[PDB]
DNA sequence: ATGCGGGCGCGCCCGCAT
DNA sequence: ATGCGGGCGCGCCCGCAT
């Protein structure tokens, strides 16, 4: 069920991290995209195309103070899904967003954008 | 300041749990006390006589779920702090409130009565 | 059907770097 | 002044006993 479309993300995962975190943080995901069929099918999209063609935003709800606990390990969403599947060296403010991200995580917005083709790497 | 309350308290404790336990136990509820002088008085009071005098109810908020978290471990609260001043070998559904104890926890209250000399051991 | 009981995240906290 | 960053509790969850 969510566990094929895990495994078929967790294919795409760039070693930065153990199997099993890697795993949580899809997990986690794929839950939270489970009633919003849209967002889903932007994210099966983008990562298994690497991002070849454009890809409409995928939102998680922002917590009070922004970062996202996975198996007991707090970061900033973005940063984590972009470390997962793009950048697995990827430090504190070396993510730049997209002009047409309408809900990146410096918008400031309740829902964050996920999607890690929706920021590009910059030099801190 | 609180930390000699915490060492008044702690000396009458019954020893069915370790001393790191019962001192996370009474620092937490000596915090919550910290605000309300009259329900604070009234647990020195109680404790210290060893319930000689009648005493006044000490209560706390109710969690949704009853249940109060001390170093990583959840119990009912008023068997909590009546195994700690009281029974140490306290087991569960042990417990039965005095007829003037109007916040015991049966009572399905917000504020919950910690009083271990509002509750007298019944056979289960 | 109803509750226990334990895993784990977000909210709160607070010490610390800058 | 402002934010990081890690500890820990209450809320949510869910498997399980009864
Ligand atoms: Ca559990
Ligand atoms: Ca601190
Ligand atoms: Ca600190
Ligand atoms: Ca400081
Ligand atoms: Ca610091
Ligand atoms: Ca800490
Ligand atoms: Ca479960
Ligand atoms: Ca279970
Ligand atoms: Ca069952
Ligand atoms: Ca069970
Ligand atoms: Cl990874
Ligand atoms: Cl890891
Ligand atoms: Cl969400
Ligand atoms: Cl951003
Ligand atoms: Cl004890
Ligand atoms: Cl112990
Ligand atoms: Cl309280
Ligand atoms: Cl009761
Ligand atoms: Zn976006
Ligand atoms: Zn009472």
């Amino acid at each position: 069920a969510c566990l094929s479309i895990v495994h078929s993300l967790m294919c795409h995962r760039q070693g930065g991290e153990s199997e099993t975190f890697a795993k949580r943080a899809i997990e986690s995901l794929v839950k939270k995209l489970k009633e919003k069929k849209d967002e889903l099918d932007s994210l099966i999209t983008a990562i298994t195309t690497n991002g070849a063609h454009p890809s409409k935003c995928v939102t998680i709800q922002r917590t009070l103070d922004g970062r996202l606990q996975v198996a007991g390990r707090k970061g900033f969403p973005h940063v984590i899904y972009a470390r997962l599947w793009r950048w697995p060296d990827l430090h504190k403010n070396e993510l730049k967003h997209v002009k047409y991200c309408q809900y990146a995580f410096d918008l400031k917005c309740d829902s964050v954008c996920v999607n890690p083709y929706h920021y590009e790497r910059v030099v801190s």
